[PDB]
């Protein structure tokens, strides 16, 4: 028996993720939760502490770092998104499941800033990394409400688990044999480095909670950014007139003789409000991850008790038609001044990464991959539906992100590429 809070109210929910960030800073333990993170020893499902803290702070470091030499995930964004163009090229006018082939070049980034390493279209290790995701996905599919079919299985569950953790295992083993003082090569090395200091000396750096936190890392990932950038392949394929102004914006501040670049950034607003619109419109978690009450608190006017869940519900935030002028409409604008000059927040009530003190670790580097895979695709491909065929259903399930269903597109060739 558990009690639980669903906040409809964008004012409510900065009193929790902010104001109280801390006092609602708990997070809840399910049979499920428990085997993906072992008992909670990872980040996301891991209770407020100086533990929680710390590998957060591994994992800001370890991004800002990788690192080397004057190397940095810019180059392997680019260069993933160099690959996808080079796909979408051959695989040309022709109808085609970009699924597949952007889910691996979003995979690279993250195993490049994990691992240092990257997969090879056909890879077995990739593969076996679909599928097994695939199954945990689908079963954390629970709760953790529309009960009642004889469940579950978990058998399941666990046997994906374990395939994940033997891929972390040999990671883990493979970095130990060839680690380098000198150098560091990605999070793990410096999470390894962490671990051994640890022995020179009550922040947990067992085995566990470095296999957990990479496992995050890896998890988030891929599982995130991927589902937005294929809710962008839809929705930019139902508004040809965002991508055209996407690409006239393109075309006059990056221009023809080179690709886009992360300096380019905030130059480009119309297209960062695209992304926006997209976080808007269909949030990534509908629902963040559920708050626990660590002490009585109060959320004004309603009491509440210590031990009580708490689940801001964005997509009701995003789509109330008090905050937000004909919600439910694709509009990039929202999001810019007055004149498209710049950028401009047309509401309290836009949390697509949530705030305060659990707010997304990898905020700042979904923003990049989002921004540089949708550029350097729009720069050379147009995304148009097939011959004769209707729409994308804009529909969408909910397993621990709100995703789309697959559908087929033909990136014809820019006039100039
Ligand atoms: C691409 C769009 C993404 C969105 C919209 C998003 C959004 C969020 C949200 C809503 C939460 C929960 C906020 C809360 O519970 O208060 C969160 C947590 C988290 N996100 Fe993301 N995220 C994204 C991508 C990523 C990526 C790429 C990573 C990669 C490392 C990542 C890592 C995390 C982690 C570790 C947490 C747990 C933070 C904590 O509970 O202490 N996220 N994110
Ligand atoms: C289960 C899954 C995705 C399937 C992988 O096989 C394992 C995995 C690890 C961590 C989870 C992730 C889904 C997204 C999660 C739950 C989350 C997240 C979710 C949404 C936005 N940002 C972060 C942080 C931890 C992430």
């Amino acid at each position: 028996s558990h009690k639980l809070l669903i906040v409809n109210n964008h004012h409510h929910a900065k009193e929790i993720l902010i104001k109280k960030g801390k006092i609602f800073a708990g997070r809840p333990r399910t049979v499920t939760t428990d085997l993906l993170t072992r008992d909670g020893k990872d980040i996301a499902f891991a209770d407020y502490s100086s533990t929680w803290k710390f590998h957060r702070k591994m994992v800001h470091g370890a991004l800002c770092m990788f690192g080397e030499g004057s190397v940095s995930i810019e180059k392997i964004i680019c260069r993933e998104a160099s690959s996808m163009c080079e796909v979408l090229t051959e695989s040309q006018n022709s109808a085609v499941d970009l699924g597949p082939e952007l889910t691996r070049a979003v995979t690279n980034v993250v195993c490049a800033l994990c691992f240092n390493s990257s997969y090879k279209r056909g890879d077995a290790e990739f593969e076996s990394m679909l599928q097994y995701s695939q199954g945990i996905v689908d079963t954390v599919a629970k709760d953790s409400w529309l009960q009642i079919f004889p469940n579950k299985d978990l058998t399941i569950l666990r046997q994906c688990i374990s395939i994940r953790d033997k891929l972390l295992q040999k990671k883990y083993e493979e970095h130990k044999v060839t680690y380098s003082d000198n150098v560091q090569r990605d999070l793990l090395d410096a999470l390894l480095r962490a671990k051994r200091s640890s022995e020179n000396n009550d922040v947990g750096l067992t085995e566990d909670h470095v296999l957990m936190t990479v496992g995050d890392i890896f998890g988030a990932g891929v599982e995130t950014t991927t589902t937005v950038l294929k809710w962008s392949i839809a929705y930019l394929v139902h508004n040809p007139q965002v991508q055209r102004k996407i690409q006239e914006e393109l075309d006059s501040k990056i221009g023809k003789e080179r690709h886009p670049q992360l300096s380019d950034r905030g130059n480009l607003p119309y297209l960062e409000a695209t992304i926006r619109e997209v976080l808007r419109i269909r949030p990534v978690s509908p629902l963040l991850i559920p708050h626990v009450a660590l002490q009585d608190s109060s959320v004004g006017e309603y009491t509440v008790q210590k031990g009580t869940r708490v689940v801001i519900n964005l997509w009701s935030l995003h789509h109330d038609k008090k905050e937000w002028k004909n919600p439910e409409l694709f509009d990039p604008g929202r999001f810019l001044n007055e004149e498209g000059d710049g950028l401009c927040c047309p509401s309290g009530s836009y949390l697509p990464f949530g705030a305060g003190v659990r707010v997304c670790l990898g905020e700042a580097l979904a923003k990049m991959e989002l921004f540089l895979f949708l550029a350097w695709i729009l720069q050379r491909f147009t995304l148009e539906m097939p011959t004769g065929q209707p729409l994308p259903d804009l529909q969408g399930k909910f397993g621990v992100v709100l995703q789309p269903k697959k559908f087929k597109v033909v990136a014809k060739v820019r006039a100039d590429w």
